[PDB]
Formats: structure tokens, C-alpha cells, sequence
């Protein structure tokens, strides 16, 4: 069967169209914010622009007619408000027009299920990205957040502090290129209060470090990353020995980090349990993600009503029965 995909609970519009098996095709378009930051309204206007052209793209890329697709499935959340509507409107009007059954996907979720299109089981997910940061897992029939940011996405910190060193967005792959050639660590707040990830405070300290001028803004990038990522390698250990999982799966925008990767290898190694990441443009916010779990979702039975559908900006994780597994 196939599915179409509709993803926009940020910056990033992107429609998919998988199969059980297969991606046919994986488009997409950001928003171009060259001040950084988060701007609702403007992304919901980028979203609404963007929809018939990617949709063409999309189609075009696949090969197939939307009288081809079996399900329509979208980002129903967590996300931005104003971007959501615009998607979900979105697709209850493909859903309309072509009389096809429509799902409503949890993103996080679905960053996690997309791994399983490889042959993945059953992971612990490290899951980070720019607004979010998480670490979930099956548990009770439904996702389990083991260890979440309490303040801001790793992603986000990492770019508030390249916007900081004039680095401009997107800060991530900036700032792992000048890690790169750091050779001094510097002390850092640790990153780890209870389960749950802290970088707010390691964030402000690494600015103000970097204002005083005793440093290698080189060094400091370095450190910024070792305690950042030492805390998300904690966190997923903690999971993964509770869990008694054999798989470790890392997803998220932040998944193309080369040195968190390094670490994670390291970590799974030392364990003996496997480690998998998808290729980038399934990691980043997409579209085929949303199908392949709405496709999943239908397979099993799940199909939505009107009311069914309204978006749900703080949708957690843990609300979705997986039905599916
Ligand atoms: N190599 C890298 N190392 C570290 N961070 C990276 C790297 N590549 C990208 N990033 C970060 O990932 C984020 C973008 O991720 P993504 O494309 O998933 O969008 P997003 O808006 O963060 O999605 P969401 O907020 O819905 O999770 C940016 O913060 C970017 O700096
Ligand atoms: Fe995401």
C-alpha cells in the first residue's frame, strides 16, 4: 500500500510517499530565517505557499497519481500552533477531494518508527533535534519518555551559541567543525538534573566564557559538545539497561553530529547491543516518516473522524496506544 505524508510542526514543510518497504519519494523545504530563531507566523505562511508546489515535486518524484495513495497522514503534533493548521488543513483536504481515509501522526513518534522501514525491532531512541530532545522507548504498549530536555532542544542550544560566536544558522555542522580542531577541555555545567537533559545552564556559561576572552572559542566549542553529548550518552545507557532493549536508534537533525555518533558507537560496543542511524533526510523533520507511521497506524486499523484530527501543539508522546507492535 502507499501513503502520503505531510510534516510542518517547524521551520521545515516535507511531504513523503512510502510503501512497507520503500520510500518513493522524500521533498522538502525550510524556512529561511537568517536572524535564527522561531517564528510561527512566518512559517505558517512558508507552509502555506510551499504546500501545491511540494505536493507536485512529491508526486512527480513517486511516479504515481493521489488516486494511487491509500492514506493521507499528517503531523498532528507537538509543534507550532499556526504551522500545524496550515498541515492539517492541508491534508483533510486531499482527504476530502480524493475520498481518502486521513491519520493524524505524533512526531516524535514517528521519528522513532522510521527506523523500523530498515529492519530495526525494537530501540531505545535518542532522539535530537533542534526544539526537541528525547529519549523514548517501548514500554507498556505505548512510547515512554525515559529522559526529556527541561528547558531547551540540544539543537537550539548548540545554535543559540554559534548565533553567539557569528556563526549563523544552522549552527550544528559549524560548530562540529570547530570542535574539530579543539584541544583543551573546559569545565562545563553538567547537563544531566535527574532523567531529564539541562543545557540551559551549560549554554549561558559557554557565552559567558566566551565573553571574557581567557579562550579558544575552538576549546570552547569542543567542550560545549563533550558535555552536551556525554549527558544524551547517559541518558540513553540509563534507558537502555532499564529497557533491556538490543538496539539503540539515534534520530533527529542532530543525527548527522559525527562526534555523537562516535559516542554513542563507543557506548553500544562496550554493551554489546547493536546501533542505527537512517540516512540524513530521514533523521531531519520529513514527510516520509509521518507517512510510513501513518501507513502503519491504517494498516492497523486506525482511521480518523473529523475531531479526530484538530491539531495538538503539546501532543505527548505517551498518548498514542501503539497499537501496531
Ligand atoms: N552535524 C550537526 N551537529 C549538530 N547539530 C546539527 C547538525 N546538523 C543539524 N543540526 C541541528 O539540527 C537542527 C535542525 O533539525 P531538524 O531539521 O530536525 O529541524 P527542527 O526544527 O530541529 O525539528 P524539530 O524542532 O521539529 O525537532 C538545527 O538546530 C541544527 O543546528
Ligand atoms: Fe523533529
Amino acid at each position: 500500500m502507499l501513503a502520503l505524508g505531510i510534516e510542518g510542526t517547524a521551520h521545515t514543510l516535507g511531504i513523503g510517499i512510502v510503501s512497507e518497504d520503500k520510500v518513493l519519494a522524500n521533498v522538502f523545504d525550510t524556512l529561511t530565517t537568517e536572524k535564527g530563531g522561531i517564528h510561527p507566523k512566518e512559517a505558517a505562511e512558508h507552509h502555506a505557499r510551499l504546500m501545491k508546489p511540494l505536493l507536485r515535486k512529491a508526486l512527480s518524484e513517486a511516479g504515481v497519481s493521489l488516486d494511487d495513495i491509500d492514506v493521507i497522514a499528517f503531523s498532528q503534533g507537538p509543534g507550532l500552533g499556526p504551522a500545524l493548521r496550515v498541515v492539517a488543513t492541508a491534508a483533510r483536504a486531499l482527504a476530502v477531494k480524493y475520498r481518502k481515509p486521513i491519520v493524524g501522526v505524533n512526531h516524535c513518534i514517528a521519528h522513532v518508527e522510521i527506523t523500523k522501514m530498515f529492519g530495526v525491532k525494537d530501540p531505545v531512541g535518542l532522539y535530537v533535534s533542534g526544539g526537541n530532545t528525547q529519549v523514548l522507548a517501548l514500554e507498556g504498549g505505548r512510547y515512554r519518555v525515559f529522559g526529556e530536555t527541561l528547558d531547551i532542544g540540544i539543537g537550539n542550544a548548540i545554535d543559540v551559541f554559534a548565533r553567539e560566536l557569528g556563526l549563523g544558522f544552522p549552527g550544528g555542522p559549524k560548530v562540529e567543525k570547530l570542535a574539530e580542531k579543539g584541544e583543551k577541555y573546559i569545565e562545563l555545567p553538567y547537563a544531566v538534573k535527574g532523567m531529564d537533559l539541562s543545557f540551559s545552564g551549560l549554554l549561558t556559561e559557554a557565552i559567558r566564557k566566551y565573553r571574557s576572552g581567557k579562550y579558544r572559542v575552538e576549546d570552547l566549542a569542543y567542550s560545549f559538545q563533550e558535555t552536551a553529548f556525554a549527558a544524551l550518552v547517559e541518558v540513553t545507557e540509563r534507558a537502555v539497561a532499564h529497557t533491556e532493549k538490543d538496539e539503540v536508534v539515534l534520530v533527529g537533525g542532530v543525527a548527522a553530529n559525527n562526534r555523537l555518533r562516535e559516542m554513542l558507537r563507543i557506548m553500544t560496543e562496550d554493551r554489546g547491543i547493536k546501533f542505527f542511524v537512517p540516512p540524513y533526510d530521514l533523521c531531519r523533520d520529513n514527510g516520509a516518516m509521518i507517512a510510513y507511521t501513518g501507513l502503519r497506524m491504517y494498516k492497523a486499523g486506525i482511521s480518523f473522524r473529523l475531531e479526530e484530527t484538530i491539531v495538538k501543539q503539546k501532543f505527548r508522546t505517551d498518548e498514542v496506544e501503539i497499537v501496531w507492535h
